């Protein structure tokens, strides 16, 4: 999408997996990309070099987004480096762990809820004034894209009740954000991955992987690369200017939304 | 519903509104009802007397369910009083306040999320072994019924982004609970009120109420009493023994689920 | 439900299965029931006698509802017999046959679409003035309840693409009916069975049945009797007076709606 | 998307409106486009010239898709012209007319159902062997994209009950098609317009247009041009290769799916 050249794109949880594949694609489109994780990954500067060689720009920011303080600092550091924000991608998140209902204590509850919900709510909040300002300047829309999940539709797997429901929370809160912040020139959409071959599912044996694939019409897990184009699509005003408040599931037909 | 006579029914947030109307109906059906709120209503003993006159029993327990410890204590007190639990109704909840996204800070976030999510997760967790034991003893199912919202479908109203999304969270977490606790003899279902004439909407002026009613095919707010039968329906093994993991919206056609 | 005594209840496809189980329950509640099928069951008079012994009344009408003329005639005959209509249950329907997409020709298409859609649309159309008149006379609501399907959510099974989509059609058309006929005093709701042990699934071998049951949290097919109480619930103004435009899935957790 | 160059794209109902805008964009991507309507529009050869000058190719085919014979002939003529099919877009359809439930006769019913359902089912059926053959040859996927509607979610408007439910039927039938034809190398997705400024809404007065816009967060109708990129996205194997069985609503936030 030609209108992504020069766009300032902050992608949380882009140190690996879906976020990283997505960041790579934005850089190829000429975007200025904020790479993010809890820790700087090894060879982060190689990644930055690849992204620059593809015609974009990149910088890494470390933050554990479970606290609002880290969310505000991430936004501030990103704006300090690139001068504003056109696109926020709330992709940071994960299972944290697996605990069945009888085992859910406050510590685990807090960990899952902070990683998956507080992170998105607060990072979006802090980014919002910047996204709105960029929209006003261009006369076109800025974009928030959050990563959902198949689990936000049908429920979390074993020990993952809080995770699935946290994703359902995101699917819903976007609806409120559309209703009252469309007037700020910001579109909100969600990419909802199914079962994707990343670190997220690395613990699964081939036997478990085969059983899941049996319930997927395409008969396989997705790749991180198969998630990325949807993010660019939702980020592009030319592509999706009249699209807001939607969830797009990418899952080989596993769940039909 | 003849199989409700003698059933031990804990109803959170039954000190007033929908929870109270529901409690009154369970008592008419001969159930032993746990009444609950943050504070005792000024005429709680008259409510209890009326429920007993109607052929049931009642006892009041005060607890702020925003903390796990309070949820555990409520369940323990209820079990000490009536000897077990057959039905848990997770009805405690509310807006807490109205704050737009820019004004959503940690303290407010925590308040809404604890009141609406942690309360349900923890009360259900602590009630579960009792519910499972009652099901095993009877060879029939126990029931968890949680109060959702139209907002859990379409998003929270102004300043209610977290509230709407918290209800979406409940709608989703029930799906995980069904998948892995159906084997424990417990059915999980949701009653999802639309716009209902309780203290929840007491702050709405006449013109605002009428604006909302314009989007309701039945042309009016619902009553607390119009919510109550669905709760008894989901609680009754005879009525709904093969029904679990469902959300039933009661809203005069305002949202069609 | 005490307000069902004397109610005039036309139940299409009540000669067997879910419709029959439902009819029996209405008669136990004291309703006057219109029994219906394409052919009289070999022991229809014994069914009628049992319904009368239970405190209700019943009369059988034969009609193939694939044509509008037959739908009009059924409604007229029912009205001639019982003097009006308080509740219409659109339960007649079925697969007709199983043909994969490449084998879906005009004749098969017409057969499935007429049996499952035209039947519902036209029977409801012809019943509507009577339902409206009954509501006007009582000052309470009349009820239309249509039988949907899990398939109307997730898609038809092998060779059943048109059937699943026909049920989706029903789920949707009710929404239009609510928007513009709530003012006529009629509530429209749907009972959506999952996998139920009737003639509908009589062609399924034991290994196919247990394979489906593996995807059902309750681990078994439902019974016709487990469907029936929901129909009475939706028919009862006292029970569901503020409920309209809803779909209630009865499926042991197989699909969570 | 670079992988759309040379692709053979049959777009039903592309003589005007959304279908036409979509066709124009495919031609700009270098695709070979089958333009279609009931009648050759005036200046159709100018349109073909514009599309060729943009680096694509085009030919027009006349067919009323209400009959299976016309659907087969359209597919045959398209394949005769371009040698195969890579992408089918089922965009032909419309209200036909507005008749409230009491006014729905067989002729009107048949008209709406044939135009909106039989057309899609039969055209897809006839295209399927070609789409499958093209997928086998390339080793990638072919695409079917059907035009849905906001009405397929929330119901048809005044006199449009059958139209809304016909769109709901399409949303559902695609699910069956995914389940059993993903193995044929074909992906099926839906673009679901909200309120778009085409001939579809040309009858609406300024007053009515303003009141509808009030329920749209973006505060305006969409344009045909705002629908087009989503079709290209769903047609591109590179963009959406792991996406199948999805509905994407394009409606300025009017309905949040
Ligand atoms: N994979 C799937 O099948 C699937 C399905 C549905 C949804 N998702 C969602 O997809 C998104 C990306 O996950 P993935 O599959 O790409 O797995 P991944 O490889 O583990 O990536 C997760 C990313 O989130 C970051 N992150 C996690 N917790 C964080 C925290 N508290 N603060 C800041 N950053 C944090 C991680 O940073 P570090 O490098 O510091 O750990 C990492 O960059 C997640 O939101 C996940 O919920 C994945
Ligand atoms: N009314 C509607 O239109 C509507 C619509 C959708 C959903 N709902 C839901 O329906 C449920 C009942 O509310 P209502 O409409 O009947 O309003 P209500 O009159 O305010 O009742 C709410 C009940 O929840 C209790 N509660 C609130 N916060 C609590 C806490 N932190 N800990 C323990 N108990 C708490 C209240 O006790 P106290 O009075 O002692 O604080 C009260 O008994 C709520 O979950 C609400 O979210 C209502
Ligand atoms: N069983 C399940 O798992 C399941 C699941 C989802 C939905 N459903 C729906 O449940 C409803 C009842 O079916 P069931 O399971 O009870 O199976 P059933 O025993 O085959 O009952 C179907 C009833 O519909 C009548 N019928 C069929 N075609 C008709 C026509 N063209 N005109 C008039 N009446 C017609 C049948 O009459 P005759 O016997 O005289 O032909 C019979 O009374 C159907 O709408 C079905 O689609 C069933
Ligand atoms: N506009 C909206 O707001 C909106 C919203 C939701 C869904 N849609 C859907 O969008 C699609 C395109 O409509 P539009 O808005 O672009 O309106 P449009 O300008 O009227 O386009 C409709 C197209 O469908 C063709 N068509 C209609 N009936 C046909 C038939 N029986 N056989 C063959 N072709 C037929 C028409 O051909 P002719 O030129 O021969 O008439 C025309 O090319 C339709 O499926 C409509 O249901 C539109």
């Amino acid at each position: 999408f030609p209108d992504l050249k020069g766009k300032r794109v902050l992608i949380t949880g882009s140190s690996q997996g879906i976020g990283l594949a997505t960041a790579r694609l934005f850089a190829r489109a000429g975007a200025k990309v904020g790479l993010h994780g809890r820790k700087a990954p090894a060879n982060i500067d190689e990644t930055i070099a690849s992204m620059r060689a593809d015609g974009g720009d990149a910088a890494f920011f470390a933050a554990d987004l479970a606290t609002s303080e880290a969310c505000q600092q991430l936004v501030d550091e990103f704006v300090a480096k690139f001068g504003g924000i056109d696109v926020l991608i709330n992709n940071a998140g994960g299972l944290v762990g697996r605990k069945p209902l009888p085992e859910i204590d406050d510590t685990f509850y807090d960990a899952v809820m902070d990683a998956n919900i507080r992170s998105v709510v607060m990072t979006t909040k802090f980014a919002l004034p910047h996204l709105a300002a960029a929209a006003k300047a261009s006369g076109q829309t800025s974009a928030v894209i959050s990563t959902g999940s198949i689990a936000g539709h049908t429920g979390g797997g074993p020990g993952a009740g809080l995770y699935g429901a946290a994703k359902a929370f995101l699917h819903n809160v976007h609806k409120n954000w559309v209703d009252f912040h469309t007037k700020d020139g910001v579109r909100f959409n969600i990419v909802s991955p199914g079962t994707v071959d990343t670190a997220f599912h690395a613990d699964k044996t081939q036997d478990v992987r085969d059983r899941i694939s049996n319930g997927i019409p395409m008969g396989r897990f997705g790749t991180a690369e198969e998630m990325a184009p949807a993010f660019l699509f939702f980020a592009s005003h030319l592509a999706s200017g009249y699209i807001t408040g939607q969830v797009l599931d990418i899952n080989g037909g596993q769940y039909k939304h």
